[PDB]
C-alpha cells in the first residue's frame, strides 16, 4: 500500500481533562486521554534512501545483528549486540563516540492486552511492553540533558557535552513487522511551541525506590492529516533497523528531535510485533 490514514494519539491539554504524567510501563497509560487526530503515514519503502537524521531526523538502513533472542534482557546487555549497534551507529552518524545506554524489548498486542488488564489496577505494570501508541519525542531538550548526567560519570558528561552531542534510538524488529509497525515524524513539520515538556515515570521497585524519572516531548495536535509529515516502511526485517533521532545539541537547522508513535494497520495480522529499542548517546568530539 502507498499509505494509510490512522487515528494519532496527541497531547491532550489539562483545560480538557489530560494530565501530565506518562506512567511508564503501567496499565494505567493504556487508559491515558489523548486528542486525537486522523493523519496520512506515506510508506517509503523503496525510498528509505531519501531520509536522513540531518534533515528529517531519521534514517532506516540495513543492518544485520548477531543476535536473535532479544526477550532476555541480561542476555543482550551482556552480548554483542550493543558494540554492533554502536558501530554501526558510528559509522552511518560518523559519529566520534558511541555509548549505548540500553534497550527495551516490547512483544505484547496492544487489543488483546487492554483486555486482559481491564481489572488490574492503574498502577499495575505489564509483564512485558506494549506498543508506544501515542506521539512522543523520548526525551525533551531538558530531558536529554538530564538523561546524559543520569547515565554517565559526571565528569564524562561535563565533557561531552562541550562538543556535539545527540541522542538516537536504534529500533529493529525481532522479525518481519505484519503488524503494528513503528511511526516517524518528520522533524521539520512540527514547531518548537507544539512540544510539551512532560515528565515520564517508571515504578521499578515500588515502594522501596522513588520512581525512575525521565522527562519527555508531549505533542500538540495538527490540524490537518497532513500537517505533520507522518512515514514508515512496510514489512521490517530484523536486518534493518530504523534511527530516530529524539536530541542533538547542535541548533543550527539540524533536525533536532523527531515525534513517532507506533500504530495500527487494517491489515494488520500475525503474531504480535516485537522489537527491542536501544537508546544511545552520539558525540562528534570535533564538532561545535
Ligand atoms: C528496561 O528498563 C527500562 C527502560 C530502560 C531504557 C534503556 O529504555 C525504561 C526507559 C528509560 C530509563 C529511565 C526511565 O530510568 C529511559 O532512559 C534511558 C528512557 O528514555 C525510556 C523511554 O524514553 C521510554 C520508555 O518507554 C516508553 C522507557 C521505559 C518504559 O516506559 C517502561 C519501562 O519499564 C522502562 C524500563 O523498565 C523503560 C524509558
Ligand atoms: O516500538 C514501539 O511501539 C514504540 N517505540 C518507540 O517509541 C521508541 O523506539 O522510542
Ligand atoms: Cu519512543
Amino acid at each position: 500500500k502507498p499509505y494509510y490514514d490512522v487515528e494519532f494519539n496527541y497531547r491532550l491539554d489539562p483545560r480538557d481533562g489530560g494530565d501530565e504524567v506518562i506512567w511508564g510501563g503501567t496499565v494505567g497509560l493504556m487508559r491515558r486521554k489523548y486528542e486525537t487526530r486522523t493523519v496520512r503515514i506515506n510508506n517509503e519503502r523503496g525510498n528509505e534512501h531519501n531520509f536522513n537524521l540531518d534533515t528529517h531526523g531519521f534514517a532506516w538502513v540495513k543492518h544485520k545483528t548477531s543476535v536473535t533472542e532479544f526477550a532476555d534482557y541480561l542476555a543482550i546487555r551482556q552480548g554483542p549486540y550493543y558494540g554492533e549497534v554502536a558501530e554501526m551507529l558510528k559509522r552511518v552518524t560518523g559519529a566520534t563516540k558511541v555509548h549505548v545506554i540500553g534497550h527495551l524489548h516490547r512483544s505484547l498486542n496492544y487489543n488483546d492486552t487492554t483486555e486482559e488488564e481491564k481489572n488490574a489496577p492503574d498502577m499495575t505494570m505489564t509483564k512485558g511492553q506494549t506498543p508506544g501508541r501515542f506521539v512522543h519525542v523520548d526525551q525533551s531538550y531538558q530531558g536529554a540533558v538530564r538523561r546524559l548526567y543520569l547515565d554517565l560519570p559526571q565528569e564524562e558528561a561535563r565533557r561531552l557535552e562541550k562538543t556535539r552531542w545527540a541522542i538516537i534510538n536504534v529500533w529493529r524488529p525481532v522479525r518481519k513487522v505484519t503488524n503494528e509497525p513503528l511511526a516517524v515524524c518528520d522533524a521539520r513539520s512540527v514547531r518548537e511551541d507544539e512540544l510539551f515538556n512532560t515528565l515520564h515515570l517508571v515504578p521499578m521497585r515500588w515502594p522501596d525506590a522513588a520512581p525512575q524519572e525521565n522527562q519527555m516531548w508531549a505533542v500538540a495536535p495538527p490540524k490537518t492529516p497532513t500537517q505533520h509529515k507522518w512515514h514508515y516502511v512496510s514489512g521490517m526485517t530484523e536486518d534493518e533497523a530504523l534511527l530516530i533521532k529524539m536530541f542533538d545539541s547542535k541548533k543550527d537547522g539540524t533536525a533536532r528531535r523527531v515525534p513517532h508513535s507506533s500504530f495500527p494497520t487494517p491489515d494488520d495480522f500475525g503474531e504480535p510485533r516485537a522489537s527491542t529499542e536501544t537508546r544511545c548517546f552520539v558525540f562528534w568530539e570535533d564538532q561545535e
